[PDB]
């Protein structure tokens, strides 16, 4: 099936998922000089104080920290959004080297990794229904640069040994996602898609301008994960990012 290798990577996805060459695919390069400030954009509202994390899962392409989304516990609203979007999971994309790893780029600059906090529009009832709608998901993207350690990320780094291979999961309760947010919530926003198959065009992207910094030891642990399942040849989970896609007929808006 699809993956990030030379024979099943991003350049091959369109064969099974034709929407890969669609009109609103992600990620994209954010040209900071061309993005336009939109004074009508409302401040973003990130309400994670009641977040209830449950489990962490290695799904063969990344690791997802899953949350209880059966009630409005952790939600994203405001900004370009109409309505309430519930946090369901977060995951990262990262590189084999500190100079690459993010999906979105800023003036062609690549960051070491990119965090995606995934939320679905409650007016659609469940995640599966939401991904079938143009305004079904809101994904908050946060860049990671290598420098100082991020204390709020250490609990995630420490449990990775327990989910080294595809299909492994571990209990992961009481994790506070507020510890992964930068100081500023200034952002860029545009309509796009999931960045892994099925590449559905159901995402309002909100990418924060301020990156968070993580230590080299922290990202090294990400790179020790495996794409393969236990007992299979070891393939390190690195470079699980899709490159920038054509912007086509879209405008990126800035909140600042
Ligand atoms: O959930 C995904 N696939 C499986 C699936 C389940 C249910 C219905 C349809 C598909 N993919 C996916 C989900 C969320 C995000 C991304 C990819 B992302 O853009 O990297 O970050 C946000
Ligand atoms: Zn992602």
């Amino acid at each position: 099936h699809w993956g990030y290798g030379k024979h099943n990577g991003p350049e091959h996805w369109h064969k099974d998922f034709p929407i890969a060459k669609g009109e609103r695919q992600s990620p994209v390069d954010i040209d900071t000089h061309t993005a336009k400030y939109d004074p009508s954009l409302k401040p973003l509202s990130v309400s994670y104080d009641q977040a209830t994390s449950l489990r962490i899962l290695n799904n063969g392409h990344a690791f997802n920290v899953e949350f209880d989304d059966s009630q409005d516990k952790a939600v994203l609203k405001g900004g370009p959004l109409d309505g309430t979007y519930r946090l369901i999971q977060f995951h990262f994309h990262w590189g084999s080297l500190d100079g690459q790893g993010s999906e979105h780029t800023v003036d062609k600059k690549k960051y070491a990794a990119e965090l995606h906090l995934v939320h679905w529009n409650t007016k659609y009832g469940d995640f599966g229904k939401a991904v079938q709608q143009p305004d079904g998901l809101a994904v908050l993207g946060i860049f990671l640069k290598v420098g100082s350690a991020k204390p709020g990320l250490q609990k995630v780094v420490d449990v990775l040994d327990s989910i080294k291979t595809k299909g492994k999961s571990a209990d992961f309760t009481n994790f506070d996602p507020r510890g992964l947010l930068p100081e500023s919530l200034d952002y860029w926003t545009y309509p796009g898609s999931l960045t892994t198959p099925p590449l559905l065009e159901c995402v309002t992207w909100i990418v924060l301008k301020e990156p968070i910094s993580v230590s080299s030891e922290q990202v090294l642990k990400f790179r020790k994960l495996n794409f393969n399942g236990e007992g299979e040849p070891e393939e390190l989970m690195v470079d699980n990012w899709r490159p920038a896609q054509p912007l086509k007929n879209r405008q990126i808006k800035a909140s600042f």
